């Protein structure tokens, strides 16, 4: 940076620490990862000087011709990279994509149907204190109690009873493949939209590590940041005769000027997506997270479904006696980021929980391999263990300032 | 730049010509600036990485302490600038300011009091085809048909005839000073309360070049780009009472993760407004407004009102047989760009309008002066009387040429 040190000193210092801070700490929320420089001076550039209300070529502004050329990058790569026909690259979020199709299909109180809360479904997916549990009438389906599987009977019994007009699948905390066929089946039954927010497994889809929603949703909704390693960002996809209404539910529907930026932005991550390295990345993903998951089974810890087939992990600390609360605290002292994470039939409040979430994305970006998951596995055993040795935790601190240096 | 020519050569050569475009022509769009480097920088930072869904101390995930210090900068430093007493710097852009403030207080179904969305009112004021005219029950207030002022008659008229929850007090076409202090007046008289969108307007407010809506309204909402000439996203003010609730609209309500970059963009921003010549460029802003609305009188053409109080004025063309949409082609051809907009009382569409907007944030950011306004009234006249000859349209070219350099 050369103007923002000068033109805002409290700004730029902040800035700094949290640069620091990212390098520093060992990052295993599964939400995160790191963009490339690329991405940044994308999302760093004049086109937020830009107003482009409307889509390429249909614009309400004249002067779009460049920003256009823009969009239609981002647009076309996404169809490219998921094999959709339609794109909309508009959303603000991964809120505003699920809000748009929410907006397109249903009428208030209609009934959508989710995965569970407590489960993995996602706060967006009818909490009571968002915006879809209060415009919507939400029913959940669950795992089962013993192997942390979905019920796909499940599944089809509340569809069955409840007559959801949308179906949700799709997770924030599910650490197994999706069955997409299954979910399309159950909707085709009940006459259901159906609806898949592939937000957390959008980069392992788009290396084709995780089968692809795409020919079996009508709506696919996603971040483009998470494990497709894009700006801050949501997107849409869907079939041609959806792609009308899903772009006005977008704008004039939800939203008014899109960040032109930001879809720069989301063009250069597609680009990466794209590239065989990225192939490469997200099997390092999905590689580092089952050698984790083993990692700690060897260390004592009880995994929810037993382990992981994709980039995320969850742990329930019943056995030892720890809530996901005390975990992630005591795990924070020593530089390791986590979240405490509902588990399955959690007999812990939300805000308190019985188990830790983990996903390796953001710690196979910074190139971490097999042996680092050994260690980050060894120094978790450590740390939870002996939660009140200062002793145990001073060594936890120095083995992970050696993993980052 | 660095990293982005070499990694995606298409993407940054879309971006080299828009940052040629934004230089080469002259952008008369009202709602149109050019932030600082500085702004872009902050945009352009590593804080993309980092979920921080809650408020700064209040967060959902560890490792926020950075972040925090960005955040409450951006909230101080807007509180400092507006005397409001809670600002939620979060929305992601200025419909999703409303839409949280519309979420606070309003049921679906509702009754809501805008302004005449033909008149200047917005499209997130209660359009049928946006989720405001959707989920609730707008009705409209107008302005004088020969003053083209605000009748506040018809404001308080209407209040007590459909007795609204809420009004709307606020425009994206309005050329003159809104009195807030009626506004409230009529809400207290009807127990509604007072939403005031001030997105066009914001930078002349945080001059104190325009009535400040803060002390008279329970919410005012607003963007951050505009007049304020910040980085691209929303922002909603609001007394210490509404806090809480304001708050817990934006998340969990609306939104999921803040987007951390634009917020330290936004911190920026207000630091900048904050300063001196932030406020002598707000004058100028209003000063070149003034000097072009009289200068395009002396060419022959009717202003909406009559003139203009603020950074915006509207163009009647119907004296000189043009629609807004010929005006806004033909403009378009000589580079400078405007858009066309419906005018209060307009016999035409939407789509075609009797109108063209134009307002002088940008070209006064680009150090245009009262001289340079005159100027652009000379070529305005030039194009729109002659828009037959190719010879006057050339001419047009190579005197916007001169301006740009
Ligand atoms: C992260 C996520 C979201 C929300 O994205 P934001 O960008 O935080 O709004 C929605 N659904 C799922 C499944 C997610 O993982
Ligand atoms: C520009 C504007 C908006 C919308 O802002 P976006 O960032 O485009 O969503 C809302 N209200 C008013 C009055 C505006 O001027």
């Amino acid at each position: 940076m050369k103007y923002l040190p000068q033109q805002d000193p409290q700004v730029f210092a902040a800035i700094e620490q949290e640069r620091k801070r990212q390098h520093a700490k060992i990052e295993l929320i599964a939400s995160e990862n790191f963009v490339s420089r690329a991405v940044m001076e994308a999302q760093g550039s004049v086109l937020t000087n830009k107003y482009a209300e409307g889509y390429p070529g249909r614009r309400y502004y004249g002067g779009c011709e460049y920003v256009d050329i823009v969009e239609e990058l981002a647009r076309e790569r996404a169809k490219q990279l998921f094999g959709a026909e339609h794109a909309n690259v508009q959303p603000h979020s991964g809120a505003q994509a699920n809000m748009a199709v929410y907006f397109t299909v249903l009428e208030h109180g209609d009934t959508v149907l989710g995965m569970n809360l407590s489960h993995g479904g996602h706060l967006t997916h009818g909490s009571p204190v968002n915006f879809s549990g209060v415009q919507y009438n939400f029913v959940a389906y669950g795992v089962d109690p013993e192997t942390h599987v979905i019920d796909y009977d499940d599944v089809r019994e509340k569809a069955r009873l409840h007559r959801p007009k949308l179906i949700v699948a799709a997770a924030s905390a599910y650490p197994r493949i999706i069955d997409f066929a299954k979910f399309r089946e159950i909707a085709d039954e009940v006459g259901a939209y159906l609806m898949v927010d592939m937000a957390h497994i959008a980069g392992l889809v788009a290396a084709g590590l995780h089968p692809n929603p795409v020919p079996y949703a009508h709506f696919v909704t996603t971040t483009t940041h998470k494990t497709l390693r894009g700006p801050r960002g949501g997107m849409i996809l869907c079939q041609e005769q959806f792609a009308k209404q899903i772009d006005k539910a977008i704008f004039p529907g939800i939203q008014g000027g899109p960040l032109m930026h930001v879809i720069a932005a989301k063009a250069v991550a597609f680009g990466e997506a794209l590239q065989d390295d990225f192939k490469a990345y997200a099997k390092r993903v999905v590689d580092n997270a089952k050698r984790l998951a083993s990692a700690l089974q060897n260390e004592g810890f009880t995994l929810v479904s037993g382990g992981t087939d994709n980039h995320l992990l969850l742990v329930d600390l019943r056995p030892q006696q720890l809530t996901g609360k005390t975990a992630e605290k005591v795990l924070d002292e020593v530089g390791i980021t986590v979240n405490k994470n509902t588990i399955p039939y959690d007999p812990e409040s939300p805000g308190v929980t019985s188990g830790i979430r983990i996903g390796t994305a953001a710690v196979t970006t910074r190139g971490f391999g097999l042996e680092e998951m050994d260690e980050i596995a060894a120094i978790i055993g450590l740390v939870l263990k002996n939660v009140g040795s200062e002793q145990a935790l001073e060594e936890a601190r120095q083995r992970v300032a050696a993993l980052t240096d």
